[PDB]
């Protein structure tokens, strides 16, 4: 039973879940209930699944429960504004996939795991944590009384995994660049085809990147505050590198906080802005994401300038 006041306020793209930690796992069911129905999943299964997912978000600074829900929300906003375009399955999974996209995150980029032969880089040669976030996803699903897609036909089943799986791998920011430069061409050549499955996959994947970065798309106090937590997990990875001798990259160096505003500026102009741009080119209604990103770009600009 969520409060009625927010009912309208959560449908906004700039909605921030921060002030409502109490409510985060309700909000999900809320967003699930509004998109796909109340008769989507067996109600009791769906709450089990959710808090188990919650339990399996480490107490990391950034890639933690709050983040899974914020992303989760941003996927909600996009699908509420693109009603017509997404199968009923996709929707379901895309919100599930979003809530689970970062399961059991340690606070460490793939490069950390792969420069230090972590087992995960042994299992997952590439896209290391994502292949793992899907792994964790399956396992919690295969908890008894947690499988919510038991409702489906085995051929609808295997399809909600393959959506879920691709969207989880697509949050691998290293794969984003190809995806979005590839979608830029397909747009510019008139060769985008919503009926083409792989074409849908790329679009889903860009939606997953826009969702995953959506902290850049909030109001400036929300956005600046979330930035504190992004570097607290970055710089932490930096720490473990000096202890191991290698000076970490600038992104991850507590001794270079002062260069952070300009680094934000360059992340926006090379990752954030291209992503919501192609997002708006393909899905026109998603443009308040782009517009909020631009507002925050000005801010980091205005911060660099004094
Ligand atoms: C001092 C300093 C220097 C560079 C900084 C920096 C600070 N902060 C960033 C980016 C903050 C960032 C990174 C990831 C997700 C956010 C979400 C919201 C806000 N910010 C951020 N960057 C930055 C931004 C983009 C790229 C970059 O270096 C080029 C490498 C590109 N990477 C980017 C991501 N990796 C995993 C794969 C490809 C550096
Ligand atoms: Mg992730
Ligand atoms: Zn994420």
């Amino acid at each position: 039973t969520l409060p009625v006041r927010l009912c309208k306020e959560i449908e906004l793209f700039h909605f921030d879940i921060g002030p409502f930690e109490n409510m985060w796992p309700g909000i999900f069911v809320y967003m699930v209930h509004r998109s796909c129905g109340t008769s989507c999943f067996e109600l009791e299964k769906l709450c089990r699944f959710i808090m188990s997912v919650k339990k399996n978000y480490r107490r990391v600074p950034y890639h933690n429960w709050k983040h899974a829900v914020t992303v989760a929300h941003c996927m909600y906003a996009i699908l509420q504004n693109n009603h017509t375009l997404f199968t009923d399955l996709e929707r379901k999974g895309l919100l599930i996939a979003c809530l689970c996209h970062d399961l059991d995150h340690r606070g460490f980029s793939n490069s950390y795991l792969q420069k230090f032969d972590h087992p995960l880089a042994a299992l997952y040669s590439t896209s290391t944590m994502e292949q793992h976030h899907f792994s964790q996803t399956v396992s919690i699903l295969q908890l008894e009384g947690h499988n919510i897609f038991s409702t489906l036909s085995s051929s609808e089943y295997e399809q909600v995994l393959e959506i879920i799986r691709k969207a989880i791998i697509a949050t691998d920011l290293a794969l984003y660049f190809g995806n979005r430069k590839q979608l830029e061409e397909m747009y510019q050549t008139g060769s985008l085809n919503l009926n083409n499955q792989s074409h849908r996959d790329r679009v889903i994947g860009l939606m997953m990147t826009a969702c995953d970065l959506c902290s850049v798309t909030k109001l400036w106090p929300v956005t600046k505050l979330t930035a504190n937590d992004i570097y607290a997990e970055f710089w932490a990875e930096g720490d473990e590198m000096k202890k191991l001798g290698i000076q970490p990259i600038p992104m991850m160096d507590r001794d270079k906080k002062d260069e952070v505003p300009q680094g934000q500026l360059g992340f926006y102009n090379a990752v954030a802005i291209p992503c919501y741009t192609t997002l708006t080119q393909i899905l026109p209604p998603t443009e308040p994401l782009l517009k909020a990103c631009r507002d925050n770009l000005s801010q980091w600009e205005k911060v660099i300038r004094g």
